[PDB]
């Protein structure tokens, strides 16, 4: 029976980065975070694009899907390093920088985000579809999304936001990422541009709507705004979402309301 | 024409930038590419479009961008106190000096990522940009640079034999060296059998430029490993080599990476 989050864990363990040499420990430095857990939303949503839209195709994006994580998981490395948020743990274990040290983890993050870029190229699709891809991934997960809301997160986490500003911020910190997974389900099944756009666009709002809720059942949208306010946002925005998206099909629409969880 | 203030000229026009209410991630962006650089890996790029197909010259300049890009995120990355602890680059204070660790480590993130977007616009069939991503990610990646960079990290406080000496240099600077001319054929779809031997040139000079330094030094090493009579000889001898696969390419382009090595030397 078809189960895509175990079919997308038994790729990636299939499919690890790995380098031989004499290294000691890179390799097992390179995998380790990307075996010791993960709920693979990014994944899981590309994956369902793809299963809802082209069935066919599923077993092709799973490499698309596996370069999604390895941008997801470089950033956490990253985000952990003492500089930023000096996290002891992730995902279960130590970080990087503590089983290691800082240069490893920093080298295994640089590794990652370049490797998403190899394992994308190196795809079961046509290179017109994989460059489509890689512009995505590009755009979202580099300076125009992913690393600007980072870098605003952590040079203003000693300052004030606006609500506009703090709604920027968290847009290109997380959203972005999750809107590129949706649109690049959609270039793989070659979707038609307005669908691919619209979908994208719900991206974004699901991708505020989920750090708005993880505020809640807690630059914080709860710090500005109160609890009772902070919720309104929230609600609105189911709200909106629901307008903009019943014009996505049924089986995309729920697959989709499940991984939200 | 003049390939090294065309790129230089292309590079100030094209530098990553994002609008957003963050007082210096652009400056940051651009700081250290506008700083300096000799450039050498976008000028073996574009000397062997220049050679071969120079109808797509202007093209290539964002395909040499992306090298330089990559290049420099290296830099940003290899200075941090974690790794080489360097307080100036290329003339300046490095990122971390003047600014932060955070924004050091972001920028150079920023600019790994954006090689890649970068290349994936330029105005080149979709086939040639996705052969030029493979060589790039490859030759930059965990096959080549990062785990050239890793080895000679955890390693520099221990001792290593010539083979995983000539192991660490291959990986940490040659095979972006040999990327660059590589990329330059696939642009010009060159052959595999000229572009491979090509890319073996790269190889070849990237080694020869490491001994280079390490006699320099005394002028892990190649000369400790070697000593000096046996270094200088290993690099004359490769120097001799490169100079047989020099005359194997268009005299045009074995003119224009003279230039480049003898400039480098």
């Amino acid at each position: 029976s078809l189960n895509l989050k175990e079919l997308f864990i038994h790729h990636l363990e299939k499919n690890l980065p790995k380098v031989e040499s004499f290294h000691p420990f890179f390799n097992e430095a390179l995998a380790l975070m990307l075996k010791a857990g993960g709920k693979h939303f990014r994944a899981q949503l590309l994956l369902s694009v793809v299963q809802s839209n082209k069935p066919e195709l599923l077993n092709q994006a799973l490499d698309v899907a596996l370069a999604l994580e390895f941008i997801h998981t470089y950033s956490l490395i990253h985000d952990d390093l003492p500089a930023m948020d000096n996290a002891d743990f992730r995902r279960g274990i130590p970080t990087l920088h503590k089983s290691y040290d800082e240069t490893t983890a920093i080298l295994v993050g640089d590794a990652l985000n370049t490797e998403a870029f190899l394992v994308l190229s190196h795809a079961h699709l046509k290179d017109e579809i994989k460059i489509k891809l890689i512009k995505t991934l590009a755009f979202n997960a580099g300076l125009n999304g992913m690393v600007i809301g980072q870098a605003i997160d952590c040079f203003f986490e000693d300052k004030r936001l606006s609500l506009n500003e703090l709604e920027f911020l968290h847009t290109h910190k997380t959203a972005r990422l999750i809107a590129a997974a949706l649109k690049m389900g959609c270039e793989i099944c070659e979707l038609n541009n307005e669908e691919s756009n619209q979908i994208y666009k719900l991206g974004l709002k699901l991708g505020l709507i989920f750090q708005i809720n993880d505020d809640i059942i807690d630059n914080s949208f709860v710090n500005l705004l109160g609890l009772e306010q902070a919720i309104k946002t929230k609600e609105n925005l189911l709200n909106e979402c629901e307008q903009d998206l019943e014009k996505l099909n049924e089986k995309l629409a729920q697959m989709i309301q499940n991984l939200i969880i």
